[PDB]
Order: structure tokens, then C-alpha cells, then sequence
């Protein structure tokens, strides 16, 4: 539909930390409602304007703004793939 | 120029590790030749086709393909900003 948009969300979080691990799980769950997890902390979402706003509010509220950041890219409309994946696909604690 | 392209590079690396830290430093240095580091492991590059190929070869060779990945996005041409940054800006070992 003419109202749809490609949105790329890049989340800068350090998962060596407890809180970062928790926040990543919550951000991933929120983004999964609207798309796919293509790297550990990169999400490809396909949304209308209302969904983008709801998602963006949800994500803004989940992060630790002192420690983390999000970037939200609204890609120009695209109908043939313009992404290359190089390397591994994304996936208990142990001493 | 008509030959220019916006390219977003997203690098999935775990920097809790020694090798990941080393690889990130090398990837960042390579991408800095062509643009800006906007998150710890996200780079915005503005390149012609020859530069994109040279950069992409360099980056493919630097990563550990068992542990890491890159995604290379060729954004549609854009002349007014379509990115929102939310949260913190990117930046010795200690016990």
C-alpha cells in the first residue's frame, strides 16, 4: 500500500551488562511485532505511519538514554533488494 | 554528483571479547575513510561505486565470519534528513 514504509532500527547497547541484555530482549520483542531481527541489534520493520509512531514511542521508553541509543532510518521506497549480508547469521551463562 | 551513494554499514560484533574489540577498531578506521561513526558499530558512508567496492572488500576481509556480520544498505537517494537519533552519542580496562 501507498501508506507503507521501510524502517531500519539500529540499537547501540552493550550486552555484556545485565541491564543491556534485558533492554535488548525488550527492544527485540517490540520490533518483532513489526518485522525481522537481521543482526543482534538491527531490526527491519515495514510499517504505516501510525505503527511507526507507536513503535518509536515504545522503543524510546525502553532504552537507557545515558548508556544506549537508537537510530531510526526511513528508507526511500525500494522494491528490489539493496542489502548485502556478510558473515554469520544472528542467534546459559557460564564461567 | 550523480555517481554518489548513501551507504549504511551495520557491524554485529561483541566487544566484550579481545578479538571483537580489535576488529571493531579496524572496521571503524576503514569506514572513517568514507564517512562518520554514528553509533559504536554503525557507519554512514557517502561513496561512489569504486569506493564502495574497495571499502566492502576491505571490510569483508577484516571480520571474523564465524562470529561477526556486516550488513551494507544502499539507501535510495535522499536530500533531507530521514534519521532520528534517540539517546546517547557514541564514545582503560579496569576490574
Amino acid at each position: 500500500g501507498s501508506h507503507m514504509m521501510l524502517v531500519l532500527i539500529t540499537y547501540d547497547v552493550q550486552t555484556s551488562s545485565m541491564g543491556g541484555t534485558k533492554r535488548l530482549r525488550k527492544v527485540a520483542k517490540a520490533c518483532q511485532n513489526y518485522g525481522q531481527r537481521v543482526q543482534n541489534s538491527v531490526f527491519e520493520c515495514i510499517v504505516d505511519s501510525t505503527q511507526l509512531t507507536s513503535l518509536k514511542l515504545e522503543l524510546t521508553s525502553l532504552i537507557d538514554e545515558e548508556k544506549d541509543s537508537l537510530r531510526i532510518y526511513r528508507l526511500g521506497n525500494n522494491y528490489k533488494t539493496k542489502v548485502e549480508h556478510i558473515g554469520a547469521k544472528p542467534s546459559p551463562l557460564i564461567f
